[PDB]
Protein backbone atom coordinates (compact mmCIF):
# COMPACT_ATOMS: atom_id res chain seq x y z
CA UNK A 1 0.00 0.00 0.00
CA UNK A 2 0.99 3.65 0.53
CA UNK A 3 1.59 3.85 4.28
CA UNK A 4 3.82 0.80 3.82
CA UNK A 5 5.94 2.42 1.11
CA UNK A 6 6.43 5.27 3.60
CA UNK A 7 7.43 2.97 6.47
CA UNK A 8 9.96 1.16 4.30
CA UNK A 9 11.42 4.49 3.22
CA UNK A 10 12.30 5.63 6.72
CA UNK A 11 13.55 2.14 7.60
CA UNK A 12 15.87 2.05 4.58
CA UNK A 13 16.99 5.61 5.28
CA UNK A 14 17.82 4.74 8.90
CA UNK A 15 19.77 1.64 7.90
CA UNK A 16 21.79 3.69 5.41
CA UNK A 17 22.51 6.17 8.21
CA UNK A 18 23.77 3.57 10.70
CA UNK A 19 25.83 1.78 8.06
CA UNK A 20 27.21 5.11 6.88
CA UNK A 21 28.28 6.04 10.41
CA UNK A 22 29.93 2.64 10.89
CA UNK A 23 31.81 2.86 7.59
CA UNK A 24 32.79 6.53 8.00
CA UNK A 25 34.42 5.63 11.31
CA UNK A 26 36.16 2.60 9.80
CA UNK A 27 34.28 0.11 11.96
CA UNK A 28 33.44 -1.94 8.87
CA UNK A 29 34.07 -2.36 5.14
CA UNK A 30 31.18 -2.92 2.75
CA UNK A 31 31.80 -4.87 -0.48
CA UNK A 32 28.71 -5.70 -2.49
CA UNK A 33 26.35 -7.42 -0.06
CA UNK A 34 29.14 -8.46 2.28
CA UNK A 35 30.35 -6.56 5.34
CA UNK A 36 33.79 -7.17 6.84
CA UNK A 37 34.84 -6.13 10.33
CA UNK A 38 37.49 -6.96 12.93
CA UNK A 39 37.58 -6.76 16.72
CA UNK A 40 41.29 -6.03 16.42
CA UNK A 41 42.18 -9.28 18.20
CA UNK A 42 44.91 -11.71 17.13
CA UNK A 43 43.97 -15.30 17.95
CA UNK A 44 44.04 -18.76 16.39
CA UNK A 45 41.59 -20.19 13.85
CA UNK A 46 39.18 -21.86 16.29
CA UNK A 47 39.07 -18.72 18.43
CA UNK A 48 38.41 -16.40 15.48
CA UNK A 49 35.61 -18.68 14.25
CA UNK A 50 33.98 -18.55 17.66
CA UNK A 51 34.20 -14.76 17.90
CA UNK A 52 32.62 -14.35 14.47
CA UNK A 53 29.79 -16.84 14.94
CA UNK A 54 29.14 -15.28 18.36
CA UNK A 55 28.65 -11.89 16.67
CA UNK A 56 26.22 -13.44 14.21
CA UNK A 57 28.66 -13.75 11.33
CA UNK A 58 31.45 -15.99 10.03
CA UNK A 59 35.21 -15.95 9.69
CA UNK A 60 35.82 -13.94 6.52
CA UNK A 61 36.62 -15.56 3.18
CA UNK A 62 37.16 -13.66 -0.10
CA UNK A 63 35.30 -15.02 -3.13
CA UNK A 64 36.14 -12.17 -5.49
CA UNK A 65 39.18 -9.94 -6.11
CA UNK A 66 37.35 -6.98 -4.58
CA UNK A 67 36.48 -8.94 -1.45
CA UNK A 68 40.08 -10.12 -1.26
CA UNK A 69 41.38 -6.55 -1.49
CA UNK A 70 38.99 -5.38 1.21
CA UNK A 71 40.29 -7.97 3.65
CA UNK A 72 43.89 -7.24 2.63
CA UNK A 73 43.42 -3.56 3.54
CA UNK A 74 42.31 -4.56 7.04
CA UNK A 75 45.34 -6.83 7.37
CA UNK A 76 47.51 -3.94 6.18
CA UNK A 77 45.71 -1.55 8.55
CA UNK A 78 46.39 -3.72 11.61
CA UNK A 79 49.67 -4.94 10.14
CA UNK A 80 49.00 -8.64 10.72
CA UNK A 81 48.12 -11.79 8.74
CA UNK A 82 44.47 -12.85 8.57
CA UNK A 83 43.11 -16.40 8.81
CA UNK A 84 40.55 -16.98 6.05
CA UNK A 85 37.44 -19.12 6.23
CA UNK A 86 38.73 -22.25 4.51
CA UNK A 87 40.48 -25.52 5.33
CA UNK A 88 42.40 -28.16 3.37
CA UNK A 89 40.64 -31.29 2.09
CA UNK A 90 41.82 -34.88 2.57
CA UNK A 91 43.77 -34.51 -0.66
CA UNK A 92 46.58 -32.07 0.21
CA UNK A 93 46.73 -28.96 -1.94
CA UNK A 94 42.94 -28.86 -2.12
CA UNK A 95 40.94 -26.47 0.05
CA UNK A 96 37.25 -26.04 0.78
CA UNK A 97 35.08 -23.35 2.33
CA UNK A 98 33.80 -24.27 5.78
CA UNK A 99 30.37 -25.05 4.33
CA UNK A 100 32.17 -27.83 2.49
CA UNK A 101 32.12 -26.35 -1.02
CA UNK A 102 35.27 -26.35 -3.14
CA UNK A 103 37.26 -23.10 -3.19
CA UNK A 104 36.84 -21.22 -6.46
CA UNK A 105 38.60 -17.86 -6.18
CA UNK A 106 42.19 -18.15 -4.91
CA UNK A 107 45.12 -15.76 -4.57
CA UNK A 108 48.00 -17.95 -3.45
CA UNK A 109 51.42 -16.37 -3.07
CA UNK A 110 53.69 -17.77 -5.82
CA UNK A 111 54.62 -21.31 -4.85
CA UNK A 112 51.75 -21.74 -2.40
CA UNK A 113 50.16 -23.88 -1.19
CA UNK A 114 52.98 -26.33 -0.42
CA UNK A 115 52.62 -27.78 3.08
CA UNK A 116 51.44 -31.22 1.93
CA UNK A 117 48.59 -31.62 4.43
CA UNK A 118 50.68 -30.38 7.37
CA UNK A 119 49.07 -26.94 7.13
CA UNK A 120 45.27 -27.21 6.99
CA UNK A 121 44.58 -23.48 7.37
CA UNK A 122 45.08 -20.47 5.12
CA UNK A 123 46.53 -17.11 6.15
CA UNK A 124 46.48 -13.89 4.13
CA UNK A 125 49.65 -11.82 3.79
CA UNK A 126 49.38 -8.06 4.14
CA UNK A 127 49.61 -7.77 0.36
CA UNK A 128 46.54 -9.96 -0.06
CA UNK A 129 48.21 -13.15 -1.28
CA UNK A 130 47.57 -16.44 0.52
CA UNK A 131 49.72 -19.02 2.28
CA UNK A 132 48.57 -22.34 3.71
CA UNK A 133 49.62 -22.64 7.35
CA UNK A 134 48.91 -24.39 10.63
CA UNK A 135 45.74 -23.33 12.43
CA UNK A 136 47.42 -22.55 15.76
CA UNK A 137 48.98 -19.14 15.02
CA UNK A 138 47.68 -15.80 16.29
CA UNK A 139 46.00 -13.97 13.42
CA UNK A 140 43.84 -10.88 13.11
CA UNK A 141 40.20 -11.84 13.53
CA UNK A 142 38.23 -10.63 10.51
CA UNK A 143 34.55 -11.50 10.17
CA UNK A 144 32.01 -11.17 7.37
CA UNK A 145 28.28 -10.60 7.77
CA UNK B 1 3.92 -9.71 -2.58
CA UNK B 2 7.23 -10.85 -4.09
CA UNK B 3 9.16 -7.60 -4.50
CA UNK B 4 8.29 -6.92 -0.86
CA UNK B 5 9.69 -10.23 0.37
CA UNK B 6 12.89 -9.22 -1.44
CA UNK B 7 13.02 -5.74 0.11
CA UNK B 8 12.54 -7.16 3.60
CA UNK B 9 15.32 -9.66 2.98
CA UNK B 10 17.97 -7.05 2.27
CA UNK B 11 16.70 -4.90 5.13
CA UNK B 12 16.94 -7.78 7.60
CA UNK B 13 20.34 -8.74 6.21
CA UNK B 14 21.63 -5.18 6.64
CA UNK B 15 20.35 -4.95 10.21
CA UNK B 16 22.06 -8.24 11.07
CA UNK B 17 25.26 -6.81 9.58
CA UNK B 18 25.21 -3.57 11.60
CA UNK B 19 24.28 -5.39 14.81
CA UNK B 20 26.97 -7.96 14.13
CA UNK B 21 29.61 -5.26 13.69
CA UNK B 22 28.49 -3.53 16.90
CA UNK B 23 28.56 -6.77 18.91
CA UNK B 24 31.84 -8.03 17.40
CA UNK B 25 33.49 -4.80 18.53
CA UNK B 26 31.93 -5.04 21.99
CA UNK B 27 29.87 -1.88 21.58
CA UNK B 28 26.77 -3.74 22.77
CA UNK B 29 25.47 -6.98 24.27
CA UNK B 30 22.38 -8.66 22.83
CA UNK B 31 20.22 -10.82 25.14
CA UNK B 32 16.97 -12.02 23.64
CA UNK B 33 15.23 -8.90 22.33
CA UNK B 34 17.14 -6.58 24.65
CA UNK B 35 20.35 -4.72 23.83
CA UNK B 36 22.65 -3.40 26.57
CA UNK B 37 25.33 -0.78 26.06
CA UNK B 38 27.40 1.69 28.08
CA UNK B 39 29.02 5.03 27.26
CA UNK B 40 31.71 4.13 29.77
CA UNK B 41 30.71 7.03 32.04
CA UNK B 42 30.35 6.85 35.83
CA UNK B 43 27.61 9.18 37.06
CA UNK B 44 24.70 9.22 39.49
CA UNK B 45 21.24 7.73 38.95
CA UNK B 46 19.51 10.84 37.58
CA UNK B 47 22.40 11.46 35.19
CA UNK B 48 22.46 7.89 33.90
CA UNK B 49 18.69 7.97 33.33
CA UNK B 50 19.05 11.14 31.29
CA UNK B 51 21.88 9.74 29.16
CA UNK B 52 19.88 6.61 28.38
CA UNK B 53 16.58 8.32 27.57
CA UNK B 54 18.54 10.81 25.43
CA UNK B 55 19.92 7.90 23.38
CA UNK B 56 16.42 6.54 22.92
CA UNK B 57 16.64 3.86 25.59
CA UNK B 58 16.34 3.38 29.35
CA UNK B 59 18.59 2.74 32.32
CA UNK B 60 19.16 -1.03 32.24
CA UNK B 61 17.28 -3.43 34.50
CA UNK B 62 17.69 -7.23 34.46
CA UNK B 63 14.45 -9.24 34.44
CA UNK B 64 16.04 -12.65 33.87
CA UNK B 65 19.22 -14.40 35.04
CA UNK B 66 20.69 -14.11 31.54
CA UNK B 67 19.98 -10.38 31.40
CA UNK B 68 21.49 -10.02 34.85
CA UNK B 69 24.65 -11.84 33.79
CA UNK B 70 24.99 -9.69 30.68
CA UNK B 71 24.94 -6.51 32.75
CA UNK B 72 27.30 -8.04 35.31
CA UNK B 73 29.87 -8.72 32.58
CA UNK B 74 29.82 -5.05 31.59
CA UNK B 75 30.28 -4.06 35.24
CA UNK B 76 33.16 -6.53 35.44
CA UNK B 77 34.57 -5.24 32.14
CA UNK B 78 34.66 -1.62 33.33
CA UNK B 79 35.32 -2.72 36.91
CA UNK B 80 32.58 -0.58 38.48
CA UNK B 81 29.13 -0.98 40.07
CA UNK B 82 26.07 -0.37 37.90
CA UNK B 83 22.87 1.45 38.90
CA UNK B 84 19.84 -0.57 37.83
CA UNK B 85 16.50 0.75 36.64
CA UNK B 86 14.52 0.40 39.86
CA UNK B 87 13.67 2.36 43.00
CA UNK B 88 12.33 1.54 46.46
CA UNK B 89 8.60 1.85 47.22
CA UNK B 90 7.06 3.69 50.17
CA UNK B 91 7.31 0.45 52.13
CA UNK B 92 11.06 -0.03 52.69
CA UNK B 93 12.47 -3.29 51.39
CA UNK B 94 10.11 -3.17 48.42
CA UNK B 95 11.32 -2.04 44.99
CA UNK B 96 9.59 -1.24 41.72
CA UNK B 97 10.66 -0.79 38.11
CA UNK B 98 10.54 2.82 36.97
CA UNK B 99 7.32 2.13 35.06
CA UNK B 100 5.85 1.48 38.49
CA UNK B 101 5.50 -2.30 38.28
CA UNK B 102 6.67 -4.50 41.17
CA UNK B 103 10.11 -6.07 40.79
CA UNK B 104 9.90 -9.78 40.00
CA UNK B 105 13.41 -11.09 39.31
CA UNK B 106 15.93 -10.13 42.02
CA UNK B 107 19.52 -11.07 42.80
CA UNK B 108 20.24 -9.39 46.12
CA UNK B 109 23.59 -10.00 47.76
CA UNK B 110 23.01 -12.09 50.92
CA UNK B 111 21.53 -9.81 53.55
CA UNK B 112 20.37 -7.17 51.08
CA UNK B 113 18.37 -5.04 50.88
CA UNK B 114 18.74 -3.55 54.37
CA UNK B 115 18.85 0.24 54.24
CA UNK B 116 15.32 0.76 55.60
CA UNK B 117 14.22 3.42 53.12
CA UNK B 118 17.47 5.38 53.41
CA UNK B 119 18.74 3.85 50.15
CA UNK B 120 16.13 4.17 47.40
CA UNK B 121 18.40 3.01 44.56
CA UNK B 122 19.93 -0.33 43.61
CA UNK B 123 23.51 -0.94 42.53
CA UNK B 124 24.93 -4.11 40.98
CA UNK B 125 28.19 -5.56 42.28
CA UNK B 126 30.73 -6.80 39.77
CA UNK B 127 29.65 -10.36 40.54
CA UNK B 128 26.08 -9.55 39.54
CA UNK B 129 24.47 -9.46 42.99
CA UNK B 130 22.50 -6.40 44.08
CA UNK B 131 22.73 -3.91 46.93
CA UNK B 132 20.28 -1.13 47.72
CA UNK B 133 22.11 2.20 47.98
CA UNK B 134 21.71 5.96 47.81
CA UNK B 135 21.13 7.41 44.35
CA UNK B 136 23.97 9.95 44.51
CA UNK B 137 27.00 7.72 43.84
CA UNK B 138 28.96 7.57 40.58
CA UNK B 139 28.08 4.35 38.77
CA UNK B 140 28.73 2.96 35.32
CA UNK B 141 25.96 4.06 32.97
CA UNK B 142 24.43 0.98 31.33
CA UNK B 143 21.40 1.36 29.06
CA UNK B 144 19.00 -1.10 27.46
CA UNK B 145 17.21 -0.65 24.13
CA UNK C 1 -1.26 -8.30 6.77
CA UNK C 2 -0.55 -9.47 10.33
CA UNK C 3 2.72 -11.37 9.98
CA UNK C 4 4.02 -8.29 8.16
CA UNK C 5 3.09 -5.90 10.97
CA UNK C 6 5.09 -8.24 13.22
CA UNK C 7 8.14 -8.31 10.94
CA UNK C 8 8.19 -4.52 10.70
CA UNK C 9 7.97 -4.27 14.48
CA UNK C 10 11.15 -6.24 15.12
CA UNK C 11 12.90 -4.44 12.27
CA UNK C 12 12.01 -1.02 13.67
CA UNK C 13 12.95 -2.16 17.17
CA UNK C 14 16.35 -3.38 15.97
CA UNK C 15 17.06 -0.15 14.11
CA UNK C 16 16.20 1.86 17.23
CA UNK C 17 18.62 -0.35 19.16
CA UNK C 18 21.57 0.12 16.79
CA UNK C 19 20.95 3.86 16.49
CA UNK C 20 20.61 4.10 20.26
CA UNK C 21 23.94 2.34 20.78
CA UNK C 22 25.63 4.61 18.23
CA UNK C 23 24.21 7.78 19.81
CA UNK C 24 24.83 6.66 23.41
CA UNK C 25 28.50 6.19 22.55
CA UNK C 26 28.67 9.54 20.77
CA UNK C 27 29.39 8.02 17.37
CA UNK C 28 26.63 10.15 15.83
CA UNK C 29 24.17 12.97 16.44
CA UNK C 30 20.55 12.65 15.34
CA UNK C 31 18.60 15.82 14.47
CA UNK C 32 15.18 15.25 12.96
CA UNK C 33 15.74 12.90 10.02
CA UNK C 34 19.40 13.86 9.66
CA UNK C 35 22.36 12.06 11.21
CA UNK C 36 25.73 13.79 11.65
CA UNK C 37 29.00 11.99 12.27
CA UNK C 38 32.75 12.61 12.00
CA UNK C 39 35.74 10.33 11.44
CA UNK C 40 37.75 12.74 13.56
CA UNK C 41 39.96 13.66 10.60
CA UNK C 42 41.04 17.19 9.65
CA UNK C 43 41.40 17.56 5.89
CA UNK C 44 40.53 19.99 3.10
CA UNK C 45 37.15 20.42 1.41
CA UNK C 46 37.68 18.03 -1.51
CA UNK C 47 39.01 15.36 0.86
CA UNK C 48 36.11 15.68 3.29
CA UNK C 49 33.60 15.46 0.43
CA UNK C 50 35.23 12.25 -0.76
CA UNK C 51 35.22 10.67 2.70
CA UNK C 52 31.54 11.46 3.17
CA UNK C 53 30.36 10.28 -0.25
CA UNK C 54 32.47 7.15 0.23
CA UNK C 55 30.57 6.40 3.45
CA UNK C 56 27.28 6.85 1.63
CA UNK C 57 26.59 10.37 2.86
CA UNK C 58 27.50 13.99 2.15
CA UNK C 59 29.58 16.75 3.67
CA UNK C 60 27.32 18.21 6.37
CA UNK C 61 25.36 21.43 5.89
CA UNK C 62 22.99 22.95 8.47
CA UNK C 63 19.59 24.06 7.15
CA UNK C 64 18.03 24.84 10.53
CA UNK C 65 19.25 26.35 13.82
CA UNK C 66 19.05 22.94 15.49
CA UNK C 67 21.11 21.31 12.75
CA UNK C 68 23.60 24.15 13.01
CA UNK C 69 23.92 23.69 16.77
CA UNK C 70 24.44 19.94 16.38
CA UNK C 71 27.37 20.48 14.03
CA UNK C 72 28.75 23.24 16.25
CA UNK C 73 28.85 20.84 19.21
CA UNK C 74 30.97 18.41 17.18
CA UNK C 75 33.30 21.24 16.21
CA UNK C 76 33.48 22.22 19.88
CA UNK C 77 34.01 18.57 20.88
CA UNK C 78 36.99 18.12 18.55
CA UNK C 79 38.00 21.76 18.99
CA UNK C 80 38.35 22.52 15.27
CA UNK C 81 36.52 24.41 12.50
CA UNK C 82 34.21 22.46 10.20
CA UNK C 83 33.85 22.88 6.43
CA UNK C 84 30.17 23.01 5.50
CA UNK C 85 28.55 21.67 2.36
CA UNK C 86 28.28 24.89 0.37
CA UNK C 87 30.28 26.98 -2.10
CA UNK C 88 30.19 30.56 -3.36
CA UNK C 89 28.37 31.44 -6.59
CA UNK C 90 29.78 33.47 -9.48
CA UNK C 91 28.45 36.58 -7.76
CA UNK C 92 30.67 36.96 -4.67
CA UNK C 93 28.83 37.03 -1.37
CA UNK C 94 26.32 34.50 -2.68
CA UNK C 95 26.55 30.83 -1.71
CA UNK C 96 24.79 27.69 -2.86
CA UNK C 97 24.40 24.15 -1.56
CA UNK C 98 26.37 21.61 -3.58
CA UNK C 99 23.17 20.44 -5.28
CA UNK C 100 23.10 23.95 -6.74
CA UNK C 101 20.21 25.37 -4.71
CA UNK C 102 20.53 28.80 -3.09
CA UNK C 103 21.45 28.83 0.60
CA UNK C 104 18.49 29.69 2.81
CA UNK C 105 19.51 29.32 6.45
CA UNK C 106 22.76 31.15 7.29
CA UNK C 107 24.65 31.95 10.49
CA UNK C 108 27.51 34.17 9.37
CA UNK C 109 29.79 35.63 12.01
CA UNK C 110 29.19 39.41 12.16
CA UNK C 111 30.83 40.95 9.11
CA UNK C 112 30.98 37.71 7.14
CA UNK C 113 31.12 36.80 4.36
CA UNK C 114 33.68 39.30 3.05
CA UNK C 115 36.30 37.58 0.91
CA UNK C 116 34.97 38.90 -2.42
CA UNK C 117 35.17 35.63 -4.36
CA UNK C 118 38.64 34.79 -3.06
CA UNK C 119 37.16 32.38 -0.50
CA UNK C 120 34.71 29.98 -2.16
CA UNK C 121 34.26 27.72 0.88
CA UNK C 122 32.57 28.13 4.25
CA UNK C 123 33.97 27.10 7.62
CA UNK C 124 32.10 26.91 10.92
CA UNK C 125 33.64 28.42 14.05
CA UNK C 126 33.42 26.45 17.28
CA UNK C 127 30.60 28.74 18.40
CA UNK C 128 28.55 27.80 15.35
CA UNK C 129 28.91 31.01 13.34
CA UNK C 130 30.19 30.88 9.76
CA UNK C 131 33.12 32.39 7.88
CA UNK C 132 33.79 32.15 4.16
CA UNK C 133 37.31 30.82 3.55
CA UNK C 134 39.57 29.13 1.03
CA UNK C 135 38.90 25.44 0.42
CA UNK C 136 42.47 24.27 1.09
CA UNK C 137 42.58 24.35 4.90
CA UNK C 138 42.46 21.30 7.18
CA UNK C 139 39.03 21.09 8.78
CA UNK C 140 37.18 18.50 10.82
CA UNK C 141 35.32 16.15 8.49
CA UNK C 142 31.64 16.10 9.45
CA UNK C 143 29.15 14.15 7.34
CA UNK C 144 25.37 13.94 7.26
CA UNK C 145 23.31 10.90 6.29
C1 LIG D 1 58.24 -22.94 7.64
O1 LIG D 1 57.47 -22.66 6.46
C2 LIG D 1 56.79 -21.45 6.48
O2 LIG D 1 57.16 -20.67 5.32
C3 LIG D 1 56.71 -21.25 4.06
C4 LIG D 1 57.14 -20.32 2.94
O3 LIG D 1 57.05 -18.96 3.34
C5 LIG D 1 55.20 -21.42 4.05
O4 LIG D 1 54.77 -21.99 2.81
C6 LIG D 1 54.78 -22.31 5.22
O5 LIG D 1 53.37 -22.41 5.24
C7 LIG D 1 55.27 -21.67 6.53
O6 LIG D 1 54.62 -20.42 6.71
C1 LIG E 1 27.39 1.85 54.80
O1 LIG E 1 26.65 0.73 54.27
C2 LIG E 1 27.07 0.30 53.02
O2 LIG E 1 27.39 -1.11 53.08
C3 LIG E 1 26.24 -1.97 53.33
C4 LIG E 1 26.72 -3.40 53.34
O3 LIG E 1 27.74 -3.60 52.38
C5 LIG E 1 25.17 -1.77 52.26
O4 LIG E 1 24.05 -2.61 52.52
C6 LIG E 1 24.75 -0.30 52.22
O5 LIG E 1 23.80 -0.12 51.18
C7 LIG E 1 25.98 0.57 51.96
O6 LIG E 1 26.50 0.27 50.67
C1 LIG F 1 42.94 36.68 6.47
O1 LIG F 1 41.51 36.74 6.67
C2 LIG F 1 41.00 35.75 7.51
O2 LIG F 1 40.26 36.37 8.58
C3 LIG F 1 39.05 37.06 8.15
C4 LIG F 1 38.37 37.62 9.38
O3 LIG F 1 38.51 36.75 10.48
C5 LIG F 1 38.12 36.10 7.42
O4 LIG F 1 36.94 36.78 7.00
C6 LIG F 1 38.84 35.48 6.23
O5 LIG F 1 37.99 34.55 5.59
C7 LIG F 1 40.11 34.78 6.72
O6 LIG F 1 39.74 33.69 7.56
CA1 LIG G 1 52.53 -22.74 3.08
CA1 LIG H 1 22.24 -1.86 51.16
CA1 LIG I 1 35.81 35.40 5.42
NA1 LIG J 1 48.73 -28.28 3.88
NA1 LIG K 1 16.38 1.51 51.35
NA1 LIG L 1 34.54 34.65 -1.19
Amino acid sequence: DEELQTELYEIKHQILQTMGVLSLQGSMLSVGDKVFSTNGQSVNFDTIKEMCTRAGGNIAVPRTPEENEAIASIAKKYNNYVYLGMIEDQTPGDFHYLDGASVSYTNWYPGEPRGQGKEKCVEMYTDGTWNDRGCLQYRLAVCEF
